[PDB]
């Protein structure tokens, strides 16, 4: 892959990790709706990372 | 807000920003499907930020 592809792939991996850290923090707070939306956002960020891994790798 | 709530709200805001920065990078690359997934991810991140702002403020 190109260096610009590698940088985009690394950034998608970072957003996947950031949404998991946010889900961990929202899981310890009483707002179920925010934790449910974050769980879905995290799944979505993992879908973007896997799509980039498949396309560029 | 509690310190846990402030960190969660600020991380939701940061993920909303970072997904727009990743979209701009994917739009410079040949992965059109990845850009479309990221644009939806950015809208999703804004859904979560708005939900946390309404729940914590």
């Amino acid at each position: 892959m190109t260096k610009q592809e590698k940088t985009a792939l690394n950034m998608a991996r970072f957003i996947r990790s950031q949404t998991l850290t946010l889900l961990e923090k929202l899981n310890e707070l009483p707002g179920d709706e925010q934790a449910d939306i974050c769980e879905s956002l995290h799944d979505h960020a993992d879908e973007l990372y896997r799509s980039c891994l498949a396309r560029f790798g």
